[PDB]
């Protein structure tokens, strides 16, 4: 009935307060379709994790669903996992992403 779990997520651009996000649909939905995502975020320094976005994520990019993350600390090392909605409701999260800093790409 809920969704399983979105694919793992991947940082696919950053800066210094930014991160485009990204991770694909669950294999099961569920069986109805899934109608958005939350996303949450994992800070160095502290346990909890937080929603980055007021509604629900739909965008479709080019890997994936995604969604840049705004309000991110220069030098802060973050996490992020990714969690399917359906009429059911709100499913389990995915696995966190890989690390990373926010802070300018190499060139
Ligand atoms: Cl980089």
């Amino acid at each position: 009935s809920l969704p399983g779990p979105p694919g793992k997520p991947k940082v696919l651009a950053r800066t210094k307060g930014s991160m485009l996000v990204s991770w694909t649909p669950p294999l099961d939905n569920g069986g109805s379709p899934i109608t958005g995502y939350w996303l949450e975020k994992r800070e160095e320094g502290s346990p909890y994790w937080s929603r980055v976005s007021r509604a629900p994520i739909t965008k479709v990019g080019l890997k994936g669903v995604e969604f840049n993350v705004p309000r991110l600390l220069e030098g802060v090392k973050y996490q992020f996992r990714a969690m399917a909605i359906n009429a059911a409701g709100i499913g389990p999260p995915s696995e966190p992403s890989d690390p990373e800093v926010a802070g300018d790409p190499i060139f």
